[PDB]
């Protein structure tokens, strides 16, 4: 009947219609001919800009709901005004509030997004050097990380600006263990970072020989070369994995941080572009307990546990794996829940976005979700999401990839 | 153009060429991705052109192209389709087409398999009783007392303004669902609606868990007619685990014969709505999605509070460990009763082989992500950290609509 995609739950035989999908300006990778949802990474003229500001714009007076009123269409001649004079324009402070909060609303990937509304926003704007960005970026982990009680927050530095360099962050997140390529091929640490690992060090950071060493941050001012900072200890909060029953599992000496704050990743509003924007929440337990600890190009610590539970590794099916797995993820619920910070397991968050859904359905005519990223790395079925169809799509205000500044 | 396909557990990258050659549309257009829909939404050149690619395709597979055989193979199906707006393959041809469709099915996890499947010719069926015979024969040859074969049995093809052979039932087996007035579903809950055209149709219900279903087979043009399954052709495994003695207790058991029938096969344009086919499990099929899954049997809290675990809680992973201890008592049962079985470890292993060898052979290889990776244990297994390219060859299985 309705010209909108056809939306199935598969366990409750519920039917919706996405109509929001019709508000997508930008392409994704797919065509009629194929599809390359799976794909991870798939590959202004002031006419551009303004029709991109002016959408913006009708969002945020919409959401105030004073679309069509005097203050919208004269800010709608104040945006245009400025940006024939500068090329660019700028953001009120309630506009940047508004349009990080739907940047996260909007990301397809993630299964966190029950909490958008909650995403305090740091404005910092008026950031001036390196040295500034380390003392906002501290004081979004402090107040981030709050004593292991999380709280969701972004931190908003200078937007590009025509013939000015970036304000980048080069870490891809602001805590990150370092990655040693040994003498004998393998790594040490964290093989996901040998490259920032080599970065901070050809920068001239002293590096460590650990497994788990706390990288420096790599911050860059416009046309500046990145300045190092090392962040204090006692500001990076950290959990000890111990297992509820495995006596031995804590002798394994694993540990990992408290808090989840993306760095790399670039926030665009109204075809305005944040290169540095940071933003934390808390973790859903499967990211440390399965993609972290147990990827073969993590830190892959599958079979250390599997042996150490006496399980038969030379055989796929006794299912080692799928045990060991568990056991690990059980025990970084278990540790973080008795260190008192803030985690979510995958049967609560994927219920939890459930809600969302619904709460989308209502609100909006529909939610861009990504199911290969929205079904957790274990368990898949046994959560509710597994059964529940989406459609995906760019929608603006958005977090967006963008290529590493070095 | 053409995709970059990366593995990022590897580092490694190709390039998948063969989606070109991809002559149907998908769901996705470059607005909106809509690769988890489950189903898809909705003269007699169009014919001849699926016609002469397919024979083009047979001819290339013997290495046989621009003979003589060839060419007049050409002219015969022309011939035959200007006449009488429709053709006919002639059996190796079919042999070969049946086979296409396998390998071109992006949801597949089992398709290393693709070269080696038994075909059996049934377009001389001629009613509902010869259908049964056929039906019974491939099972007979498939189960082959445990140690699984892969078969597949061609119905006559459709023809216009003329009823379809069918199979009304998804599978060759499947246990009967019963609906208890009570809210509640006595079996399978999948199987309500052909449970209930069963019993319409006459045939006289049980009210266990495991009650095997009568096939309803349709000769065209004519009321489905019921038949049983003779019990002795059911090989079916009762499930125990190897050191909860208290498993086998629960009374569980599964078929072992996957074997689906109301998938339409289409080669060279020509279409076969009834085509049963049918494989070996693969043991999450059982123990996750048939066992587990809300909508089914779902035993996961019962088996949960047998290992004495807190349902009180989600952070107690209690789903993730009965799960795991349920895809054991299926690995377990089937190996001890010597009836083929995969284990998703090893499914995705041969799978990421099987992209190798069709990347080598023709350039690429349509998959479906979210249906190669299985259920349980996802990152654990090579495919889920392989990116794939999806698209739809032909010959091709399709979904058509239940015939009632
Ligand atoms: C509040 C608790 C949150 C939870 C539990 C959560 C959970 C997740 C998870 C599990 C992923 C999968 C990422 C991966 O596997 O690499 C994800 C992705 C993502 N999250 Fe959230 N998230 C949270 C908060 C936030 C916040 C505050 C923001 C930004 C304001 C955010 C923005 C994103 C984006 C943009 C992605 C896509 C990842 C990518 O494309 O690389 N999330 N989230
Ligand atoms: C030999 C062992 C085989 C194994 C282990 C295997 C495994 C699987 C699995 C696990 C699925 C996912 C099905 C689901 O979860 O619903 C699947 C799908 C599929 N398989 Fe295979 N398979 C095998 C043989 C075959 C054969 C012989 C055929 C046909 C000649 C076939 C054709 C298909 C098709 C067309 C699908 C798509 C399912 C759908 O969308 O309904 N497979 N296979
Ligand atoms: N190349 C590359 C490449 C590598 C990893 C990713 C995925 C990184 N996602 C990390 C990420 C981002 C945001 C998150 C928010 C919350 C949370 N708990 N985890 C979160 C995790 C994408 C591209
Ligand atoms: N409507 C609907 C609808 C519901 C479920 C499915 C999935 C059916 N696929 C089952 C299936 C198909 C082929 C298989 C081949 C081998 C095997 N071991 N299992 C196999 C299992 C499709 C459509
Ligand atoms: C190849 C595949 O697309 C890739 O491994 C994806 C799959 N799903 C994911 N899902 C989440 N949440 N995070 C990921 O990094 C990925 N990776
Ligand atoms: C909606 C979603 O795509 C749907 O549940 C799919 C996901 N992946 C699957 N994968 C397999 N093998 N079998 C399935 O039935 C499904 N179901
Ligand atoms: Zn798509």
């Amino acid at each position: 009947g309705p010209k909108f995609p056809r939306v199935k739950n598969w366990e409750l035989g519920s039917i919706t219609y996405d109509t929001l999908c019709a508000q997508s300006q930008q392409d994704g990778p797919c065509t009629p001919r194929r599809c390359l949802g799976s794909l991870v990474l798939p590959r202004p003229p002031a006419e551009q800009l303004l029709s991109q500001a002016r959408d913006f714009i009708n969002q945020y007076y919409s959401s105030i709901k004073r679309s069509g009123s005097q203050a919208h269409e004269e800010r709608l001649q104040e945006v245009e005004a400025e940006v024939a004079s500068t090329g660019t324009y700028h953001l009120r402070e309630s506009e940047l509030v508004f349009g990080a909060k739907q940047a996260w609303r909007n990301a397809p990937r993630c299964v966190g997004r029950i909490q958008w509304g909650k995403l305090q926003v740091f404005d910092a704007r008026d950031c001036s050097s390196a040295q500034e960005m380390f003392t906002y970026i501290c004081n979004h982990i402090k107040y981030a990380t709050n004593r292991g009680n999380l709280r969701s927050a972004i931190t908003v530095f200078p937007q590009r600006a025509p013939g000015r360099g970036d304000f980048r962050i080069w870490n891809s997140q602001l805590v990150r263990y370092a990655g040693y390529r040994q003498q004998d091929g393998s790594v040490r640490g964290d093989p996901a970072n040998v490259e920032i690992t080599e970065l901070c060090i050809q920068h001239g950071w002293t590096p460590g020989n650990g497994r788990f060493d706390v990288l420096p941050l790599l911050l860059q001012a416009p046309d500046e070369a990145p300045e190092l900072f090392v962040l204090p200890p006692e500001l990076v909060l950290e959990v000890p994995l111990e297992h509820p029953t495995l006596e031995w599992f804590a002798a394994l000496g694993l540990r990992w941080y408290a808090l989840p704050a993306v760095s790399n990743m670039l926030l665009e509003i109204g075809g305005l572009e944040f290169s540095a924007a940071p933003f934390s929440g808390w973790y859903m337990s499967t990211e440390i307990g399965t993609r972290n600890l147990c990827d073969p190009h993590r830190y892959n610590i599958l079979e250390d546990v599997a042996v150490c539970m006496d399980l038969d590794t030379r055989t796929t099916s006794s299912l080692w794996k799928d045990k060991a797995a568990v056991e690990i993820n059980l025990a970084v619920l278990h540790s973080f829940q008795l260190a008192k910070v803030t985690i979510v397991d995958h049967h609560a968050a994927t219920v939890s976005f459930m809600k969302h859904l619904d709460n989308e359905q209502k609100a909006r005519g529909g939610c861009p979700a990504d199911w290969a990223w929205i079904v957790p790395p274990i368990s898949g079925s046994l959560t509710p999401v597994f059964h529940q169809e989406m459609v995906n799509y760019i929608l603006s205000p958005a977090f967006r990839y963008q290529p590493d500044p070095w």
